[PDB]
């Protein structure tokens, strides 16, 4: 939508805290 800040990037820093646990789960 014009200047994307971290609009598709958001999924590379709140990617990591949805998939954390079964990280820290099954590493």
């Amino acid at each position: 939508k014009r200047f994307w800040p971290l609009v598709p990037v958001a999924i590379n820093t709140v990617a990591a805290g949805i998939n954390l646990y079964k990280a820290i789960r099954r590493k």
